[PDB]
């Protein structure tokens, strides 16, 4: 599915993502924007055998487990394919990880070349 953009910050807020360490939610709507233009079903191949995955493009390297990848870490314990759900639960689950993991959202390379720096809280502005 595609989401609008009040409809995913309401559900992200639903999953905790609003501040979630240390980032607003404005930021995580920006990021979905961004990387995967609100679309759950979104993928993108890279030069190193990965894929991003999902709402958030979510990396096969080290986060999730798409059997195709060499290197594979799956720090997120999880099949790259849950990530392709229409519902975004397994997402931000893995996403809660990552940004956990000591460099915030950095992980997201849209995020930080067209979100960090920018007014984010007007991604949820009139939601
Ligand atoms: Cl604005």
């Amino acid at each position: 599915k595609v989401f609008g953009r009040c409809e995913l910050a309401a559900a992200m807020k639903r999953h905790g993502l609003d501040n979630y360490r240390g980032y607003s939610l404005g930021n995580w709507v920006c990021a979905a924007k961004f990387e995967s233009n609100f679309n759950t079903q979104a993928t993108n191949r890279n030069t190193d055998g990965s894929t991003d995955y999902g709402i958030l493009q979510i990396n096969s390297r080290w986060w999730c487990n798409d059997g195709r990848t060499p290197g594979s870490r799956n720090l997120c314990n999880i099949p790259c394919s849950a990530l392709l759900s229409s519902d975004i639960t397994a997402s931000v689950n893995c996403a809660k990880k990552i940004v956990s993991d000591g460099n915030g959202m950095n992980a997201w390379v849209a995020w930080r070349n067209r979100c960090k720096g920018t007014d984010v809280q007007a991604w949820i502005r009139g939601c």
